C-alpha cells in the first residue's frame, strides 16, 4: 500500500499530529479519509510506539459502530491511515447545533456504543474515556467511536473523566453515564465554573437532574454514574435497561 493509490480531496480536519482528507481509491473508486499523522510531531508527544499499538488493535476491530481503518503505511516524515468515512460529522457538532438530544435518539445512541464496546469487551479490547468530539456519524446517522483509545495537561478532558482517573473495562461505564446525561441536558454533569470546582463535583460524584429529565432516564445515568466501578453495571445490563429498550431501538 502506498499514497499513489489514492485521489486527494478537500482537507476534512486538523489533528493532534497532522491533517486529515477525504480521499478515494484509485484501484476501486472508493470513498473514505486519509489522516496523515507526522512522525517527528508524534515522537515528540511520546506516542510514536504507542500509536503503533492502537492501530495494530482497531485494524482487527469491525462493527458498524466503530471507525473502520481499513489499512495503514509510513513513510519518510509521516504516518497513513486508510479510514472509513463518515459523511455526517460529529456527534459533538449535531449536539452543538441541536442543544440537547431527545429521550430517542439518546437511547439509541448509548446503545450503538454499548454494543461495540462489548464486541471489543470480547476481543481483550477496552477503551478509555470517551468524548462527543471523538464520535462520528455514519450514512445511515450511526454513531461510530472514532477515537484511536484502544488497549488489550490535556484541554477539555476533565468533564469526561471518571473519579479514578483523577483521584479496566469500567472506565467507559462511567463515559456512558457522562455521555447519556450531556445528551439528554446538553452539558456534562460535573462542568462547573472553575477547574478546582469541576474536579470537586466529579471526585464526590455531585450532579443534578434537570426537570424534564425522565425519571427512566435518571435511573441509569446514575447506576453508570457510580465513583465504585465495581457497582458500575455491565454492559449487558445497560443495554437490557427497562428505559434502554423503551425508547431506543
Ligand atoms: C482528527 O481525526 C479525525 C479522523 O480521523 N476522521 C476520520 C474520518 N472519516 N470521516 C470523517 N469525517 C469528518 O470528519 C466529517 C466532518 C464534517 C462533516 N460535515 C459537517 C456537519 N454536517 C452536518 C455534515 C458534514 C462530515 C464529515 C473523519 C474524521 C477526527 C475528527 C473528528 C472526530 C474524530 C476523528
Amino acid at each position: 500500500w502506498a499514497l499513489e493509490d489514492f485521489e486527494i480531496g478537500r482537507p476534512l480536519g486538523k489533528g493532534k499530529f497532522g491533517n486529515v482528507y477525504l480521499a478515494r481509491e484509485k484501484q476501486s473508486k472508493f470513498i473514505l479519509a486519509l489522516k496523515v499523522l507526522f512522525k517527528a510531531q508524534l515522537e515528540k508527544a511520546g506516542v510514536e510506539h504507542q500509536l503503533r499499538r492502537e492501530v495494530e488493535i482497531q485494524s482487527h476491530l469491525r462493527h458498524p459502530n466503530i471507525l473502520r481503518l481499513y489499512g495503514y503505511f509510513h513513510d519518510a516524515t509521516r504516518v497513513y491511515l486508510i479510514l472509513e468515512y463518515a459523511p455526517l460529522g460529529t456527534v459533538y457538532r449535531e449536539l452543538q447545533k441541536l442543544s440537547k438530544f431527545d429521550e430517542q435518539r439518546t437511547a439509541t445512541y448509548i446503545t450503538e456504543l454499548a454494543n461495540a464496546l462489548s464486541y471489543c469487551h470480547s476481543k481483550r479490547v477496552i477503551h478509555r474515556d470517551i468524548k462527543p468530539e471523538n464520535l462520528l456519524l455514519g450514512s445511515a446517522g450511526e454513531l461510530k467511536i472514532a477515537d484511536f483509545g484502544w488497549s488489550v495537561t490535556l484541554c477539555g478532558t476533565l468533564d469526561y473523566l471518571p473519579p479514578e482517573m483523577i483521584e479496566d473495562e469500567k472506565v467507559d461505564l462511567w463515559s456512558l453515564g457522562v455521555l447519556c446525561y450531556e445528551f439528554l441536558v446538553g452539558k456534562p454533569p460535573f462542568e462547573a465554573n472553575t477547574y478546582q470546582e469541576t474536579y470537586k463535583r466529579i471526585s464526590r460524584v455531585e450532579f443534578t437532574f434537570p426537570d424534564f429529565v425522565t425519571e427512566g432516564a435518571r435511573d441509569l445515568i446514575s447506576r453508570l454514574l457510580k465513583h465504585n466501578p465495581s457497582q458500575r453495571p455491565m454492559l449487558r445490563e445497560v443495554l437490557e435497561h427497562p428505559w434502554i429498550t423503551a425508547n431506543s431501538s
